[PDB]
């Protein structure tokens, strides 16, 4: 039995991250004072008649400088008593800000705030051309647009054609602010990454910028930064003794970029558990799908898909030598999630993502026949079985074992296929597709999503990659709608599943499979956030 060569690149990390000892006389002082700089930017949020677009400014300011976690009782009072008040009695810059700033919260703010920048067309005036600042912020609130907001319909066209138009002749670092927003909205971005980018690129260069909020979030950003190395440390440790990289050579070696992964889904010090939890769950999945699309025979792949199916040890017996290190490591990391959850008494909630695994590895194993047989499905029966293949599913389920406060009725809720849930796993999909088109059109792969989409609907591979670019767009909407406010489960339990879709959208930016290929796209983004201090 001779197998397809190797031909992934190695983790470019070593274990530069292997040991992480965390300077407890640095972090103290740090977190002291951040105590004193939490309070004094508290009562800036508290202080009383401001003006509607001073609040929308220290609001939006805190938010991307990444510290507004702190304050969420208090940026949502505001934000609740400004949508019910409404105020249509403003410009461009400070409606599209208060727009954006209420949809992100779940506020379903009226689009026909934005009227009074139309003609009788729904076309925005083109007076406004010359005005950036408002032109900025029509471009971010156009990202967030759902289904009912047709009325912005024009709003990206139109904020990016003069944004372009006025980049060059822009003082710093308001030209920078732009390029960077033409480049990757915030709305779709990662929140550690453009807040990395926000606090050290404009708002540290700003001629205006509030110096206790500029220090509070270098300070805050160092400080979890801390939390986050240790994390990595435990878990590049925890990998290493696992030694994938040399028992199993097939696969991809990307513990970091995964552990980039699961800090994307959340960062904040609270979901310390979780993240770890969920890199483990990323890492193996990642094993698993390497397995069955680069290494295992048919044959092999249906042992190990009936094996997980009946999820017990005396299954190994019947699984090639190599899939025996990748089976028991799967069965042991559940029943190490069952007793880390043990002391909190939520040990039962890990059927739920056991569950989802299963089902992942089913479609993996589907997908396996469809390439062999050479099986050129319909769009509809390729989706329905490419869906689950992303992993979103599984990813998503995973994330909430982590969380104390997920109660049975949310991964009831997500067991459902919620629609929020089935548009980032839908985003997924389209995006891994168009990016290793190419990659998988000459590794032999005539079962590829887009030749599916070709042989269907009798379009070319422009069309095609339209089609499914096409999709994305509806899914977002869809996103977008699902985060409104009546939630069907709390809001904590939506925020990953929008980090999940962003995740995807920022790693295949320029349409390159960034995991496969972390050199070009990731590895700025693992240096930022986890190699560099902000220098302060
Ligand atoms: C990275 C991988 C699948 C993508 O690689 P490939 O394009 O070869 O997959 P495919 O066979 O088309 O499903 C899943 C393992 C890593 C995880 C969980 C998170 N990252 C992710 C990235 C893209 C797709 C799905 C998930
Ligand atoms: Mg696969
Ligand atoms: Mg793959
Ligand atoms: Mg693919």
């Amino acid at each position: 039995i001779v197998r397809p060569v190797a031909d992934f690149s190695p983790s470019l990390w070593g274990d530069q991250f292997l040991s992480f000892s965390i300077k407890n006389q640095v972090a103290e002082k740090y977190a002291k004072e951040i105590e004193a700089l939490k309070e004094q930017t508290r009562n800036m949020l508290l202080a009383t008649g401001m003006k509607l677009a001073d609040t929308l400014n220290l609001i939006d300011t805190i938010e991307r400088l990444g510290i507004s976690y702190h304050f969420e009782k208090e940026i949502d009072d505001i934000l609740d008593q400004i949508y019910n008040q409404n105020s249509n009695c403003n410009d461009l810059c400070t409606s599209a800000l208060q727009f954006r700033l209420l949809r992100q919260h779940g506020f379903n703010i009226s689009p026909e705030i934005f009227s009074k920048f139309q003609d009788e067309n729904g076309k925005f005036k083109e007076s406004l051309a010359s005005d950036v600042l408002g032109l900025l912020n029509l471009y971010e609130a156009s990202h967030v647009r759902t289904h009912a907001d047709d009325i912005l319909e024009d709003a990206l066209a139109f904020s990016t054609i003069h944004l372009e138009s006025a980049a060059p002749h822009l003082k710093s670092p308001l030209r920078e602010q732009v390029t960077h927003a033409l480049e990757q909205c915030l709305h779709k971005g990662v929140p550690r990454v453009e807040t990395r980018f926000f606090i050290s690129s404009i708002y540290d260069k700003e001629q205006s910028k509030n110096n206790v909020l500029l220090r509070f979030a270098k300070l805050d950003f160092n400080l979890l930064q801390m939390l986050h190395k240790q994390e990595l440390a435990q878990v590049s440790r925890w990998w290493k003794d696992l030694d994938f990289v040399t028992t199993l050579p097939y696969a991809r070696d990307r513990v970091v970029e995964c552990y980039f992964w699961a800090l994307g889904v959340y960062f904040e010090p609270q979901y310390s558990q979780a993240r770890v939890m969920l890199v483990k769950t990323i890492s193996m999945i990642s094993i698993v799908d390497d397995t069955f699309d680069a290494y295992g025979t048919v044959k092999e792949l249906e042992a190990y898909t009936d094996a997980i199916q009946r999820w017990d040890i005396n299954e190994i017996d019947r699984l090639p030598d190599y899939m025996k290190i990748s089976y028991k490591a799967i069965l042991d990391l559940y029943k190490d999630y069952e007793k880390e959850l043990s002391s909190a008494g939520r040990s039962h909630i890990v059927c739920h993502a056991i569950e989802r695994m299963k089902e992942v590895v089913r479609n993996y194993n589907v997908e396996s026949t469809w390439f062999i047989e050479g099986y050129t499905p319909p769009v509809s029966e390729y989706l329905s079985n490419a869906l689950a293949t992303t992993t979103y599913y599984y990813l998503a389920t995973t994330s909430y074992l982590g969380m104390k406060s997920a109660t049975e009725q949310d991964f009831e809720w997500l067991s459902k296929n919620p629609k929020i849930l089935e548009a980032s796993v839908i985003i997924c999909r389209v995006i891994d597709d168009t990016a290793t088109y190419e990659v998988e059109k000459s590794r032999g792969q005539i079962a590829t999503g887009i030749e599916c989409c070709m042989r269907d609907y009798g379009i070319s591979t422009k069309e095609a990659m339209a089609k499914f670019q096409n999709m994305a767009e509806t899914a977002w909407k869809d996103i977008n709608e699902g985060l409104l406010r009546p939630t069907p489960v709390s809001t904590e339990f939506l925020t990953p599943i929008l980090n999940l879709a962003r995740i995807v959208e920022v790693t295949y930016i320029h349409n390159l499979d960034g995991y496969t290929h972390p050199e070009k796209v990731l590895k700025p983004h693992i240096i930022n956030l986890l190699v560099d201090s902000i220098k302060i």
